[PDB]
């Protein structure tokens, strides 16, 4: 016999003490598996399951495009943010959604009766000369030929002549729209060219591959991909009547999962605009607004929502609290309303104030499904905004939407800031990955699933943490450490 | 004493209070007694405490004297507060001062404690710089 | 049926930890207006009241008639 | 040219002005057909290019029978180590 040690999560929030991630530990357990055997697959709305559950803030400083292409190839998701046009959001989400491994996403093409000059033009204010020929100057109409720097170098500078310059399409070597990849690798192997055009019965152009993208290929067993085999997008959308054509705009574009972004979601204003969602798209998903206590998330629950965001004044940008006095410690909320919405079946997104992989850990072995980061995503390439040096490191601007800049008498909620550089999303999500398992294995978790039945059934066990422990929890009594 | 923040204010109207008194966060306004004064390029005006040493002029000292940065004008400054009022209020639920003490006294108002990771973790954190 | 979440201020207070505004927050409700509704009528004394809860301190480097003046022109009032 | 280095050095040097072209590569690396890819790599590697001719003697002064490029060696696998003769005729 041996006695327990620990408390459960039950007795652990008991006190009420006002408790966040850094006022508590989870205990180790017993280890008879590998940490990359643990299983990562988490429920993101009722419907929508994930391999991976890293989401993306819809925040105009984190996730655009190329972020959410990045998570979702990842194995998570972005949610496009709304500080833009209507139109700008919804040929986001297009850009998403048909995406390809391997492909140009919007190729550029030109007329046969367009000069060399153009076409220096094009290589100028984009970077390349790869750039396909057709009737009409633009997709969907017979290929006639291509141009580039090869076919362009050796002219005289006088020379504005027209093209067709051009090889004709009796030259060039193409593929039917039905292209694999490895027919692709196959064909250009045999050619050797630098451009695969891919054209239709009647030749008309309708895909090109680079071979440069194509060297650059990789494996990614863990995308998040719909029916058609194309990638999950989400989009972030108001509560006010202009936000109807947004929603149709976005409808239009094929996006599959929709938040409503508010700091406080327990409001008529939300439980009417999720009525209205449901009644015209039935078949969209939708995450109700932020909430931090079981009564919001109720009504919430009642208007039809398929999942929760939760948190309010966590968040690293945020000032909410210390100007409206209104919110809750982010462990004590995401537990609290974790174990209401489990009744109903409605998954939690914890949002906010998560700094580093044990906080990543904690949000999950205290009930929620997945978790959103603003902050640990920031800086990187796929970002939007461009790289800035101060004092020789390169930074990125991050910002919160409540902030002056981002509204442009008017309360700010937020501020401006900026983040080292991280590198690359692809390299930066699998360290995270990494962490979690080794965490989840350290506990005696082999799954996130058995994790979070593990705290419901009192086997997972917790300690709390003094300031003095909090110290002694990290680097201490070094003259200097890097 | 002691509001530094409009959460303050609407902390003391929640815990019973029907008005609030505020010395520093109107003080260095153009309203206030006093001229400017530049040190290190930033405007400043006098503050003390009338238990200052100053203002007595073997007495005991109970307050100290310094500076505040300027906020502009009174007629500015209060409309801000009012709207950062307005706006917890309306987060709370209460669409009246007197509303929000009665939901507070009948117990629908509901309140959270904090431990000091909390009181970090509801601050600006986790950024290299901010404005 | 949802179960309370919270205290009560006859809780938060009954520990007697000595408690500052900074040492707790109060939960969010429900909305269903706009803020510019919110009224802020206040009453300063047994007779007297405004229509906005601030005052200025009686300081002399806070309040003189000008103060007092755009004090009570904004809905409060200077001593 | 300076003298602070080898005699044999010096004339080097010299005699690197003295056969400069205009328009033209001084002193081509040159392979034989017997090397393998992972030379090229290697090539490539320590010298910054790849487009390479190969000679019957793998040197200058022989009979020319190919070349090796960037294109011809990109999509080989990378434990694959084969001779050259991927060059082409
Ligand atoms: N949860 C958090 O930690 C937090 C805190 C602050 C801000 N934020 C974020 O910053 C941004 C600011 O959002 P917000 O809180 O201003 O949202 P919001 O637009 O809902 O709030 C602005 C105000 O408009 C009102 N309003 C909204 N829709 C209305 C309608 N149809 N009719 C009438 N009034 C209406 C709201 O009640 C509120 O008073 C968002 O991106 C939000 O997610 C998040
Ligand atoms: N027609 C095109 N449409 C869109 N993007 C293109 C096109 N051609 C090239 N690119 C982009 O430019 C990148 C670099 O081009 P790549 O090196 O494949 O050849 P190129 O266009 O001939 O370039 P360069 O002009 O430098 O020789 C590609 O990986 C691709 O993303
Ligand atoms: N699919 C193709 N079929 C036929 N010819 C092609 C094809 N793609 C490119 N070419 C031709 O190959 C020649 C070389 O161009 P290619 O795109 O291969 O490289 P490039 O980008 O011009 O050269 P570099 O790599 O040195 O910058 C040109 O005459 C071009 O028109
Ligand atoms: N066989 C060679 N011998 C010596 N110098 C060479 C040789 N091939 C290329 N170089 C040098 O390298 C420079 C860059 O090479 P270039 O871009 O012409 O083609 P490449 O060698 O095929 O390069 P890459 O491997 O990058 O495609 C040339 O300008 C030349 O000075
Ligand atoms: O301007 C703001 N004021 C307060 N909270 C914000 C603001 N902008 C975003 N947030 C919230 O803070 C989160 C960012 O998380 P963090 O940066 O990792 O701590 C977002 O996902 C929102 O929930
Ligand atoms: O000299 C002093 N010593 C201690 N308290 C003072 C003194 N002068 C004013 N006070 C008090 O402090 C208040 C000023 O509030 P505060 O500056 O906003 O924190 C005044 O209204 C007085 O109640």
């Amino acid at each position: 016999y041996v006695p327990e040690d620990g408390l459960t999560a039950q007795q652990l929030f008991a006190s009420a003490d006002g408790l966040t991630y850094n006022d508590f530990l989870i205990l180790p357990g017993f280890i008879d598996f590998i940490a990359d055997e643990v299983d990562l697959t988490s429920a993101l709305t009722r419907k929508i399951t994930l391999k991976t559950p890293l989401i993306s803030s819809p925040m105009d400083t984190v996730t655009e495009a190329d972020m959410a292409i990045a998570m979702a190839l990842m194995g998570g998701i972005g949610f496009i943010h709304h500080n833009c046009t209507p139109e700008f959001q919804a040929n986001e989400v297009r850009k998403v959604k048909k995406f390809e491994q391997g492909f140009i996403t919007d190729p550029v093409v030109l007329s046969p009766s367009h000069t060399v000059g153009d076409v220096l033009e094009a290589k100028m204010r984009h970077g390349f000369s790869g750039i396909p020929i057709t009737e009409t100057g633009t997709m969907g109409s017979k290929l006639v030929g291509i141009v580039t720097s090869r076919d362009i170098d050796f002219l005289a500078e006088k020379d504005h002549t027209t093209l067709l310059v051009m090889t004709p399409r009796i030259e060039l070597v193409v593929a039917p729209a039905g292209v694999t990849l490895k027919e692709a690798n196959e064909i250009l192997q045999r050619s050797k060219k630098g451009k695969l055009p891919i054209v239709n019965d009647c030749d008309e152009l309708v895909a090109i591959i680079a071979r440069t993208d194509l060297k650059k290929n990789r494996d990614y067993p863990l995308a998040s991909k719909d029916s058609q085999k194309q990638l999950l997008c989400g989009a972030a959308v108001g509560t006010r009547e202009d936000d109807k054509y947004r929603l149709d705009l976005l409808t239009q574009a094929g996006v599959d999962v929709i938040v409503l972004d508010s700091s406080q979601g327990n409001s008529v204003y939300q439980i009417a605009m999720v009525h209205y969602i449901k009644q015209k798209y039935p078949h969209l998903q939708v995450i109700g607004g932020n909430v931090v206590t079981a009564a919001q998330a109720k009504n919430l629950i009642d208007a039809g929502v398929d999942g929760l965001r939760v948190g309010m004044g966590c968040g690293s940008i945020c000032i909410t609290q210390e100007v409206m006095a209104c919110g809750r410690p982010q462990g004590t909320a995401v537990y609290k309303v974790a174990e209401y919405a489990r009744r109903f079946g409605v998954p939690i997104i914890a949002d906010g104030g998560i700094q580093t992989v044990g906080h990543v850990v904690k949000a999950l072995a205290l009930g929620a499904s997945t978790v959103m980061m603003g902050s640990l995503l920031a800086a990187t390439t796929e970002a939007p905004g461009e790289y800035f040096f101060s004092d020789g490191v390169r930074l990125k601007k991050y910002r919160g939407m409540g902030s002056l800049d981002a509204m442009e008498v008017k309360i700010a909620q937020g501020v401006s800031g900026s983040i080292q550089d991280k590198g690359s999303i692809q390299k930066f999500v699998p360290y995270l990955i990494a962490g979690i398992q080794h965490g989840c294995q350290d506990i005696g978790a082999r799954s996130l699933d058995v994790l979070r039945s593990m705290m419901y059934s009192g086997e997972l066990k917790f300690e709390k943490r003094t300031m003095s422990a909090q110290i002694e929890g990290g680097v201490h009594g070094l003259h200097s450490y890097t």
